[PDB]
């Protein structure tokens, strides 16, 4: 009396940022977000339902992970089960592969997707991943891919965005080196964040429709420093960035100065991803090789969107 | 045929800071802002007008500055003989002891005083030295001063704040490591800014009445960091910070962990000042001996108002 699946889910990128919740239950953004999927990172989780188990586990890499570390799986397990009225507990493995823990909650949507025989659309499948991370909606899809925000739960998911394959012609360059809900509630700056959003994904999308990669790397480049301008507006204020964070900023700026289109972006950690080019990709991880080591800079290209295996 | 005039100015540190102007020729700014005058650095300055000089001339440490360096100056200088109908070129001679350009400002306002006979008030004088740089006209005066922003030429001045001498128990410790009107201009941020100063102004009057100092320190703290939040905002967006200042903005963090009250504020540049009270002084020189060296850790206190001599 057991069920099973299997499913493997790439990382993404936002390049226009999933910033504040409008719902916290149902994880409802404030605004749509952008990414790009990418190929070089993803999890592979496989799920167990079975009726002699004892209670909910989850492995990562080969460790069991304790309570807080089985937090979200836990509580995604409990959605999907009361979704699906299932009483059994579950084995979660996931195994990553080198952002992880929303590829991994996509990855665990999909293989419970497959083992409680769910039979999800794309769409339904990436608003079943919304309910554990707002990211793993996103890796749902391949590319180029939008979370739209909607009003609803059944209205609030992502979809792919076709650019005529201009996702294979760029990369990510990784520079390896509480607060949301505050800038939301407290920060003087949140309005001027959400009246800003939306004109970026137009020009995003106008920038896809042309392939013009300055255009799409001048508004991401904004977008993200925006999104970090919030946060000192909060009460207390606070930055996610470290000295390195500058650092690689004033870099991509440099190189952009010797004619190297790239433009970087960062999330709710110091670490700094650069867009680029496939053809300058290498020229720029030489330029910063000057400052940092060969295992802080890491080259990823556009990924697929998830796939399902049946055990 | 010449007249000749001598002052000495301290440099002030902005607490709740002057961030934007409403008018370009007068400088009139968009908030008021207070600041603390500093024993530790002055400029002393000498101004002669004579009859057979044949064009302007500026010195600055012994060193003659060209055109733009004396672009300042310049205009200053054509400003105070516009007002006094004085039609001789000047020679300007500063000397730093070691924000110096604002001190050498106030000091000259105040050598132009003496030497055309102007016999200005401290307010007059502080509209005077206004023309030449904001925070000049706060220079004037000595330890808490604010510049009250008015609506016109008569009312944007600077006064004294009374503290019964609270400044002096206080300390700045120095952490050595087109942005203004951009930021006005097109930062989605700067109204959150705008609406936020006024608040902050009471509650440093307040924190100064009952000479509470974590309440001084959290509001200078979150105001100076709100002016650097807006930078974020801006088209395109900028940071004055260097990875250095990061670091030692995330030290004073530390220091405060360990049970030392010290505040951090940053202007235009790189450097990273705290305040703290003049107990914890040498405890915090220590502290950060850690990550910076002997030059880069300069006291200070508070200083006196511009001091005027007849030559």
């Amino acid at each position: 009396a057991m069920l099973s699946g299997k499913a493997r889910a790439h990382t993404n990128i936002a390049l226009i940022k999933y910033w504040g919740k409008a719902n916290e239950e149902y994880i409802l953004p404030m605004n749509s977000s952008l990414s790009l999927t990418l190929d070089a990172f993803y999890t592979e989780t496989t799920v167990t339902f079975d009726a002699h188990y004892s209670e909910d586990v989850f492995i990562l890499n080969g460790i069991l992970q304790n309570e807080k570390q089985t937090k979200k799986v836990k509580e995604f397990l409990n959605l999907v089960r009361q979704q699906a009225d299932c009483t059994w507990f579950a084995k979660v493995e996931s195994q990553n592969f080198v952002a992880s823990s929303a590829s991994g909650l996509a990855a665990l949507a999909g293989a419970c997707n497959v083992a409680l025989g769910l039979n999800l659309s794309a769409k339904d499948l990436s608003r079943l991943a919304r309910r554990g991370s707002g990211s793993a909606c996103r890796s749902i899809f391949g590319g180029f891919a939008q979370w739209n925000k909607g009003h609803s739960d059944e209205t609030s998911f992502a979809e792919n965005i076709p650019a005529n394959n201009w996702e294979n012609e760029l990369a990510m360059l990784f520079i390896l080196i509480d607060g949301m809900k505050r800038t939301v509630e407290t920060s003087s700056f949140y309005q001027g964040w959400l009246d800003n959003v939306e004109k970026d994904l137009s020009q995003v999308h106008e920038a896809i429709k042309t392939k013009d990669f300055p255009r799409l790397g001048e508004i991401i480049e904004a977008n993200g420093l925006r999104m970090h301008g919030t946060t000192l507006g909060a009460v207390p204020p606070f930055t996610y960035w470290s000295p390195g964070s500058l650092q690689a900023m004033a870099l991509v700026r440099q190189a952009r100065a010797k004619g190297i289109p790239c433009y970087f972006t960062m999330d709710a950690g110091p670490n700094v991803k650069v867009l680029v080019e496939k053809k300058n990709l290498e020229a720029l991880k030489t330029f910063l090789s000057e400052h940092f080591s060969k295992e802080q800079l890491v080259p990823a290209f556009a990924g697929p969107g998830i796939e399902l295996f049946e055990t």
